[PDB]
């Protein structure tokens, strides 16, 4: 929606055993989608300046063809030092579906966002393109489990095997674990049970408006 | 003109000949070739059978997503195997991952019309293309094959053996057969035995070789 001004959400990512709020994630050249990352930033440190979500990161979704467009860290570097960002506060969800030629040149640029202390993760895992290769290849941070697998945790036996096998990758790669979709509290206690102790979903929260967010991370928990 | 070429597939315990994946020697052009390659495969396959070698091994071939997902196929596939008199489970269609939304969901329909007539199905190249991991549970395919980019490297390259020992539990968990391709190294050979997968093709297990040398080496029924 449009205030004049760009009016953004925030999926909250809460640790499952505590409820405590871990992150959140912000919803909604040519492609100038810096101005989501601008306003998700400006609306953070907003939140860092009220002394609340301090110890946690903003993850925004960013997609490959924003990726390794020339001065993309520059404008990530500069749009988090402009807001007095520190170190590993914000991460970047890169779809699964990179699909890119120059796979060193995607390489070069996650590391030069590491470089810049940004987080990557892998939004949408397991449904994308090269989803087994990209582990290999790219220097990620955290997996993000996709809906389609949380969905019917519970409930389809046939999840399971694909989750726990997903969990065993995520801890030998050492990558950061979220689960995104969860809807039931049988999905929720089986990704707790298996180690997955990080989530999003309905269940858990709701997106919710820039000052909500605050008044959330103000009690920095939820049920 | 063009020739089929046959990748053996071993046992690596016994080395052992189970399968036999043809590939040729280098309406749609890919739609046409692989519609010629099936029939000349099987054609060549069943003169194997008739001379009383590799009678109980099954003809690996390699199907497009445009041969697939035609009116009339899985029909043909059966006049294919009824006319060289290849029996039940004799065949298995290796079909790319990234099909999965590439075609339509019917894939669903023409692997159950696949295995009433006794074709098996494999996935090709995993964990490479548009992932299935979604429809995995869904798919009745019956064989996984791991790429050749996590075995070639494998033990040497970390990554490899945590994707290996992934794709492995999959396999075990849909009751799906685990076949490697791309074994180059015997340090590849040797983690894929200790880690539970005993199939596999590749330059160190034996080389791609014609339809006559296949014969004379099933006839063996081994490799060293
Ligand atoms: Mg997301
Ligand atoms: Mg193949």
């Amino acid at each position: 929606i449009e205030g004049g001004a760009l009016v953004l959400h925030y999926l909250p990512e809460i640790d499952m055993r505590t409820g405590e709020v871990l992150a959140a994630e912000a919803l909604v050249a040519g492609e100038l989608g810096r101005w989501v990352l601008r306003t998700a930033c400006a609306e953070f440190s907003r939140w860092r300046a009220n002394g609340v979500g301090r110890n946690i990161v903003l993850r925004i979704n960013v997609s490959p063809v924003q990726l390794v467009t020339d001065g993309f860290v520059e404008s990530v570097a500069g749009i988090m030092k402009e807001f007095g960002l520190p170190r590993g506060s914000v991460c970047l969800e890169i779809t699964e579906s990179v699909v890119v030629q120059d796979i060193e040149t995607t390489r070069t640029t996650l590391t030069g966002l590491h470089n810049v202390g940004v987080q990557v993760a892998i939004d949408d895992f397991g449904t994308g393109y090269s989803v087994l290769s990209l582990l290999k290849s790219l220097p990620v941070d955290t997996l993000k489990i996709d809906r389609s697998f949380v969905a019917e945790l519970g409930s389809n036996p046939g999840d399971l095997p694909i989750v726990r096998a997903v969990i065993a990758l995520a801890g030998a790669f050492g990558l950061q674990l979220v689960a995104e979709g969860v809807e039931t509290e049988r999905a929720a206690l089986t990704l707790l049970r298996h180690g997955c102790y990080r989530a999003q979903g309905f269940l858990l929260s709701k997106p919710i408006l820039g000052s909500e967010m605050q008044t959330l991370l103000a009690k920095g928990r939820v049920p």
